[PDB]
């Protein structure tokens, strides 16, 4: 788990995301899709996006970015007490969307990259430690649900 201090850092960092949820969301998905094109194939509604320019110009991608980070933000604000929030996401992502846990690793890494990219010099070593711990906890709890379902 995370310490109280670590949770406070996580939620302080998240303040940055909340000032521009769509912009952060868009950049996270673009980072995911460009670094790992196989992930784009999981989205029927985005696999028409051939180029990063098309991704950047896609208002629906920005919209989905907002949905994703809003969901994650709600989870983070539970400070690990997130069973009710996490269970349905784990189940939809395993059973409906067929998203291997590796792709959740990819998007976790994308979040860290985007935070540094948008806030260079303002995402300190302690902050990166705390956010990484929160993202791992999220991933690990999803993985438990994936194992239950025998997914991958
Ligand atoms: C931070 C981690 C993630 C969060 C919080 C998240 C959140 C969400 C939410 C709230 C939805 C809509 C409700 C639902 O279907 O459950 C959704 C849909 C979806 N997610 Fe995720 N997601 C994450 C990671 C991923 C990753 C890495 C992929 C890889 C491709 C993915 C693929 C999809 C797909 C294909 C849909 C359905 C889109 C549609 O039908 O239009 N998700 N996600
Ligand atoms: O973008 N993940 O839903």
């Amino acid at each position: 788990g995370l310490s109280d201090g670590e949770w406070q850092q996580v939620l302080n960092v998240w303040g940055k995301v909340e000032a521009d949820i769509a912009g952060h969301g868009q950049e996270v998905l673009i980072r995911l899709f460009t670094g790992h094109p196989e992930t784009l194939e999981k989205f029927d509604k985005f696999k028409h996006l051939k180029t990063e320019a098309e991704m950047k110009a896609s208002e629906d991608l920005k919209k989905h970015g907002t949905v994703v980070l809003t969901a994650l933000g709600g989870i983070l604000k539970k400070k690990g007490h997130h069973e009710a929030e996490l269970k349905p996401l784990a189940q939809s992502h395993a059973t409906k969307h067929k998203i291997p846990i590796k792709y959740l690793e990819f998007i976790s890494d994308a979040i860290i990259h985007v935070l540094h990219s948008k806030h260079p010099g303002d995402f300190g070593a302690d902050a990166q430690g705390a956010m990484t711990k929160a993202l791992e906890l999220f991933r690990n709890d999803i993985a438990a649900k994936y194992k239950e379902l025998g997914f991958q």
